[PDB]
């Protein structure tokens, strides 16, 4: 199966200027926990923000254009990307915008990080529709020394 993994602030805002308007070390942690050992599909922009491969996971990139780091596997099509994974039980789609937009429909599970912060952003998340999804997991956390905002994890299966 396919899965999207994202962190959303208030208004489904996912980021500003090739960045994330926040800093939650704890999300990264949860993020990694959820991805370790699985293939991650990302996009040229996302990729560019990461800047280096992600250890323990198969880094697949989407670019219309030519691969520019031999360390990571590049692709020119959703189908390619999807191909590039293989016989795995779960493929993780890690962003950004456009990519989410495109795989949402194929997804069957979501790992969300609801961040309690109202911030302006230029990229929002694909509008999912409640009806379809069944929240099967939540986990709250208050802001801290390091995670300046409170946040909540959630897991939803497509009903
Ligand atoms: N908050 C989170 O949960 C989360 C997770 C990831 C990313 N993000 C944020 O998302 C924002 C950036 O996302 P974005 O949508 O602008 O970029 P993106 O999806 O990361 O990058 C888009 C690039 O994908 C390539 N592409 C996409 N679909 C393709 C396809 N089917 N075939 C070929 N190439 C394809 C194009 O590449 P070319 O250059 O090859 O034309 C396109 O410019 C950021 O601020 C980032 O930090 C947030
Ligand atoms: C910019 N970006 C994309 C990013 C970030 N947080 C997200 N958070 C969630 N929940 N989902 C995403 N798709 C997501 N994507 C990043 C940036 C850094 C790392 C990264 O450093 N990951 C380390 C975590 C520890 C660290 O940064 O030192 C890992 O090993 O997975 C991952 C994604």
């Amino acid at each position: 199966m396919i899965s999207l993994i994202a962190a959303l602030a208030v208004d489904r805002v996912i980021g500003m200027e090739n960045a994330m308007p926040w800093n939650l070390p704890a999300d990264l942690a949860w993020f990694k926990r959820n991805t370790l050992d699985k293939p991650v599909i990302m996009g040229r922009h996302t990729w560019e923000s990461i800047g280096r491969p992600l250890p323990g996971r198969k880094n697949i990139i989407l670019s219309s254009q030519p691969g520019t780091d031999d360390r990571v596997t590049w692709v020119k099509s959703v189908d390619e990307a999807i191909a590039a994974c293989g016989d795995v039980p779960e493929i993780m789609v890690i962003g950004g915008g456009r990519v989410y937009e495109q795989f949402l429909p194929k997804a069957q599970k979501l790992y969300l990080t609801h961040i309690d912060a109202e911030v302006e952003g230029d990229t929002h998340f694909p509008d999912y529709e409640p009806d379809d999804w069944e929240s099967v997991f939540s986990e709250f956390h208050d802001a801290d020394a390091q995670n300046s905002h409170s946040y909540c994890f959630e897991i939803l299966e497509r009903r």
